[PDB]
């Protein structure tokens, strides 16, 4: 992507969450195809922070330790996005999500920091729609951040372009 490369040239900081399975490395991977490329966790923390050119990613499992929070606090500072991860087919822990999403969101550290939703796994059957996931996140409720959410299938790169529109 040439939006990628635009993006990624310019100085950003951006977090990127969900729980564990729900497609954080797989999205990653579709625009960074192994350039920069895989390290990690920093010291006492789960956050694997990967450097594209002058952008700051910071990765990270949520819905885990609870200990494990505490060692986020440092990396929330000027965060520009927090894209957070959502695997549709996971109803059973959906509201594990809302819940750390929300949590997140209280810092006051964050204020600044826009939100796009990755509803994942729209390519599975059955998944719950980018709408009801919307809906159980109440994020029409979000009037202090910029939110956008956006169906994509990690696997085949699907709705990414479009996520990362919205973001830039
Ligand atoms: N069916 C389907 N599977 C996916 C999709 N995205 C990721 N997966 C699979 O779900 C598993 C977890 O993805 P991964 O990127 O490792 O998630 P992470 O734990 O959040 O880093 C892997 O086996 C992926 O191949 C998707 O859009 N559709």
């Amino acid at each position: 992507a040439k939006l990628w490369s635009l993006f990624c040239n310019q100085e950003h900081k951006v977090i990127i969450v969900g729980l564990d399975n729900a497609g954080k490395t797989t999205i990653l991977y579709q625009f960074l195809m192994n350039e920069v490329v895989h390290t990690s966790p920093t010291i006492g923390s789960n956050v694997e922070e990967i450097v594209v050119k002058n952008t700051h990613f910071l990765m990270w499992d949520i819905g885990g330790q609870e200990s494990l929070r505490s060692s986020w606090n440092t990396y929330y500072s000027n965060t520009e996005f927090i894209i957070l991860v959502v695997d549709s087919i996971d109803r059973e822990r959906l509201a594990i999500t809302k819940e750390e999403l929300y949590r997140m969101l209280a810092h006051e550290d964050l204020r600044k920091a826009a939100v796009l939703i990755f509803a994942n796994k729209q390519d599975m059957k059955g998944c719950m729609t980018a709408a009801e996931i919307s809906k159980y996140l109440t994020l029409s409720s979000i009037k202090d951040h910029p939110w956008h959410i956006q169906s994509c299938c990690a696997l085949t790169g699907e709705g990414l372009c479009q996520g990362l529109e919205w973001m830039t």
